[PDB]
């Protein structure tokens, strides 16, 4: 197995996948690494198995159909994996914890949103459709771009949103256009 966490790229107390070489800090994996389980397979492996069991799941889909899906276990897992792929980018640090807004010439967003809040909402089964999760993720970046205006720091939101959108299209097999 790898000697660093797949998500944050640091060493520490690591839990090793039994079916691939990846390793994870307990709370960097999503869902958090399960207490007792041998063998244990990581979320990458679990997502791959869904693909293998149903190869046609990789055929192109319409975004509007994906968003309307209820959060059954496979969709729950795909949203957990999509969230994890955002945390895998080191620029996710800017979006992880609860933000605050005090900048001359700007007003904070009406509905603040951040990755750890989305992580909690998934863990608590608060989303009934894919749409709820995707709307909260897009809101994180939209709030950032509106607040920072012409400050070049706006670009961090564009960059992390692009990682989110590329992973969304791949994980949910959105039809290429
Ligand atoms: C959809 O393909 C999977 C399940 O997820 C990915 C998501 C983003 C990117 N970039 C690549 C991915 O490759 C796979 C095979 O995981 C390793
Ligand atoms: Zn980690
Ligand atoms: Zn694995």
């Amino acid at each position: 197995n790898s000697n660093i966490c797949e998500v944050c790229n640091k060493w520490g107390r690591l839990f090793c996948c039994d079916t691939c070489p990846r390793s994870f800090h307990e709370h960097c994996h999503i869902p958090s690494v399960e207490a007792n389980k041998n063998p244990w397979s990581c979320i990458f492996c679990r997502i791959k198995t869904i693909q293998e069991r149903c190869p046609e799941s990789q055929s192109g889909h319409q975004e509007s159909e994906v968003l309307m899906r209820q959060m059954l276990p496979e969709e729950q897992l795909k949203c957990e994996f999509l969230l994890l792929k955002v945390y895998c980018d080191s620029k996710s640090c800017f979006f992880a914890s609860e933000p605050y807004y005090n900048r001359e010439g700007s007003q904070g967003p009406q509905k603040p949103m951040w990755l750890n809040k989305v992580k909690t909402s998934l863990n608590e089964q608060m989303y009934t459709r894919v749409e709820g999760f995707v709307q909260d993720m897009r809101l994180i970046f939209h709030n950032h771009k509106e607040f920072y205006r012409e400050d070049k720091f706006t670009r961090l939101g564009i960059q992390v949103q692009d990682i989110f959108e590329k992973n969304f299209r791949n994980i949910f097999a959105i039809q290429e256009t």
